[PDB]
């Protein structure tokens, strides 16, 4: 009714609002060199007028997927994308150089310079998700007959940013909130699956990426150690409690539509993901007074971690739509499969929603089933009438919202909050990014060791991108 047709306006109002902040025509960010993504336009408190390698990142899968799913004029957009990070690579930066640390530097200025002050460095997603970006891209390439630009153009920049996750993956860092310094879940998520798909990809392309299959395996192996018994903790050095977003996140952007539910890729219906999903949202509902009231079979405005005090500590509409996107999610996996399951590690989950929920194996056709998906359907759906709430008039979508009035606050037009919103409604819609190969990388070993591979590194030089039509 009301939400449908909301999503529907905010979609379209989401594409519009990511291309104003996308360089060198972009109306809200005069001063971005081509193809280069800015976080959002407020350059004063806060001052987000910079390109950060993970926003940038996410965002740009997100355009490549609609563009695969026939948006053909997101075409130059990711062109221009492509372009500017051959550049970037070579920036050297506080992090290093290309060969020597500087593809983990976090953020850059609009035109391509270094930001040289102090910031918590490296963050070592970023080079994984520019390299699962660009793979979606080099997929299309290949599959539209354009293997040059694949092979010439994509790969080489890939096996860049490949190399170095396979080299520093067992390294300490700062997490994607960019605050703690240790080894987070969401980075070692991210960073499986660029090596899986980036030896695939390598593959493809009639060349090889030695250091993503002896890799791969072992940064596996060590997700594993997140899991605690009742959650996924977020990061390893800390002293919060653990819960935080980062968990769900780390979930739906390695979502592949063609796994099960698997524990041990943490997918959005696995077991632990379910319960580490109400023991994330779970930890909001008391703190917000925006969610005074709310029982626990209702949706909640959900911040990044319950000990937040960023801005004084308020939820996120990516945040908020990242609870929402998981359980779209799992919906999308129990259908393919016809059944759902309920074990005792996800019970809880189930029993807040239907509370005649009981372990044991569920058939698509039976009542128990239906019953459980309309809860969850209801429930996913809850969070983004909260967002549809707190949005702008006209469809505005800030970094945060009032913890108290649910007023938008920190940076305006956040580039990732929309991302976010397209994700989560291309999922709602049972639109699915492709597979990347977890089918064939989910074996955890026997015995994980620290360790790392070193790949090969070399600058990239874009002359020419020809002549592609869509
Ligand atoms: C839905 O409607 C919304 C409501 O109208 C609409 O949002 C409005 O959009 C306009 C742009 O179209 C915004 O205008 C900008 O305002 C800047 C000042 O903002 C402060 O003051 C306002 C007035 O009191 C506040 O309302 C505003 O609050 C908002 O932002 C807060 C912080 O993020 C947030 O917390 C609040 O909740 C609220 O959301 C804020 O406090 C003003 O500075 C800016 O001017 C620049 O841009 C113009 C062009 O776009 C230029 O002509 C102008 O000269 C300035 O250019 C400089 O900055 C640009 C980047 O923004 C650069 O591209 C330029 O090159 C230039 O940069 C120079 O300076 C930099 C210094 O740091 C430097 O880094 C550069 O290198 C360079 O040297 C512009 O006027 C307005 O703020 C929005 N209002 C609200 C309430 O959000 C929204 O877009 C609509 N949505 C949709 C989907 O349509
Ligand atoms: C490089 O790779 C190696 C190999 O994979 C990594 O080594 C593994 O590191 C993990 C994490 O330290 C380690 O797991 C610990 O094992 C201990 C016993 O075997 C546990 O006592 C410890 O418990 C913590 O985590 C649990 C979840 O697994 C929680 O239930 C528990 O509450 C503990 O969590 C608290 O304490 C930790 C302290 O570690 C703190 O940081 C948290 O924030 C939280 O407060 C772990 O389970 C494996 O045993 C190691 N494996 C091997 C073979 O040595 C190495 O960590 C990698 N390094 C980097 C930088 O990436
Ligand atoms: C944008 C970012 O802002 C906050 O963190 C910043 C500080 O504001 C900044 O001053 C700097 O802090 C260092 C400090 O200057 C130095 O004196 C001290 O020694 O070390 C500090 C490093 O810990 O840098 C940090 C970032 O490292 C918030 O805490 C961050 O959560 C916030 N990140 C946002 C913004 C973006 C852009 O969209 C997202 O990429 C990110 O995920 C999100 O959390
Ligand atoms: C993930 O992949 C492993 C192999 O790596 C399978 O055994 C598992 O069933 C799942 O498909
Ligand atoms: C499943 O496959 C992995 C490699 O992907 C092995 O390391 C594991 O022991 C199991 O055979
Ligand atoms: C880390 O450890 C593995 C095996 O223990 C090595 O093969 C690798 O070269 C690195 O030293
Ligand atoms: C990654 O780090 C390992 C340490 O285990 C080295 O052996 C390897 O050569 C690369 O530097
Ligand atoms: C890791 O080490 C290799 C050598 O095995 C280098 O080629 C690479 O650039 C990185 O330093
Ligand atoms: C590592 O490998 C690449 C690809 O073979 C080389 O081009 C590079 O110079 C380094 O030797
Ligand atoms: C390493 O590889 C890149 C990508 O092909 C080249 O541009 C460079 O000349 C070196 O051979
Ligand atoms: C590769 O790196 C070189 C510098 O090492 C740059 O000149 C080139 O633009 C590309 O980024
Ligand atoms: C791409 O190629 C040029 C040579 O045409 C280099 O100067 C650049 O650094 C990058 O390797
Ligand atoms: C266009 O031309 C430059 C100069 O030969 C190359 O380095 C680049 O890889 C592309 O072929």
């Amino acid at each position: 009714a009301t939400l449908d047709s909301w999503l529907s306006n905010e979609a379209t109002v989401a594409r519009t609002a990511i291309l104003n902040n996308i360089g060198a025509d972009g109306a809200w960010v005069s001063g971005a060199d081509s193809g280069i993504v800015v976080a959002s336009p407020s350059t004063d408190n806060p001052d987000y007028f910079y390109t950060w390698t993970r926003d940038s990142g996410l965002v740009i899968k997100t355009l490549v997927d609609l563009f695969r799913n026939g948006d053909t004029d997101l075409l130059s957009t990711i062109e221009h994308y492509i372009s500017s990070q051959a550049i970037i690579q070579g920036v050297s930066n506080p992090s290093g150089d290309l060969s020597s640390g500087g593809l983990g530097e976090p953020k850059f200025n609009v035109d391509e310079t270094a930001y040289t002050g102090s910031w918590g460095r490296p963050q070592r997603d970023g080079p994984a998700l520019r390299a699962t970006a660009m793979i979606g891209f080099g997929q299309w390439l290949l599959d539209n007959g354009y293997t040059s630009a694949a092979t010439e153009i994509v790969w080489p920049l890939v096996r860049n940013d490949l190399s170095y996750v396979a080299q520093y993956w067992n390294q300490t860092g700062y997490d994607l909130w960019e605050e703690v310094n240790g080894s987070s879940f969401f980075t070692i998520a991210v960073q499986h699956r660029a090596l899986v798909e980036g030896s695939a990809f390598a593959t493809a392309v009639g060349s090889s990426c030695s250091w993503c299959d002896s890799q791969a395996p072992q940064i596996l192996c060590y997700l594993q150690s997140f899991w605690t018994g009742s959650y996924i903790l977020a990061n390893f050095d800390s002293s919060r409690s653990g819960k935080d977003t980062n968990t769900l996140l780390g979930s739906i952007h390695t979502f592949d539509p063609e796994a099960g539910c698997d524990d041990s890729t943490f997918q959005p219906c696995s077991p632990r993901a379910l319960a580490n999903h109400k023991e994330v949202v779970d930890s909001f509902r008391s703190i917000y007074t925006l969610n005074d009231g709310l029982s626990d079979s209702e949706a909640v405005a959900v911040g990044r971690y319950p000990e937040d005090s960023y801005y004084n500590g308020n939820p996120w509409f990516l945040c908020t739509l990242a609870a929402a996107e998981q359980l779209y999610d799992a919906l999308y996996q129990w259908d393919k499969q016809g059944s759902l399951e309920i074990t005792d590690v996800s019970l809880d989950f189930f029993k807040a929603l239907y509370s005649g929920a009981a372990t044991g194996t569920y058939s698509s056709s039976s009542s128990t089933y239906s019953s459980i998906v309309s809860a969850v359907k209801t429930f996913a759906d809850g969070f983004v009438s909260i967002v549809e709430t707190h949005a702008a008039s006209n469809g505005s979508l800030s970094e945060q919202f009032d913890k108290s009035d649910g007023d938008e606050l920190s940076a305006r037009d956040l580039t990732w909050s929309y991302a976010a919103l397209l994700t989560a409604n291309n999922r709602r819609n049972s639109v699915v990014p492709p597979s990347w190969g977890e089918t064939s990388a989910s074996s955890v070993p026997g015995t994980c060791a620290a360790t790392s591979a070193s790949g090969t590194y070399s600058s990239v030089t874009v002359t020419s991108w020809p002549s592609i039509v869509a």
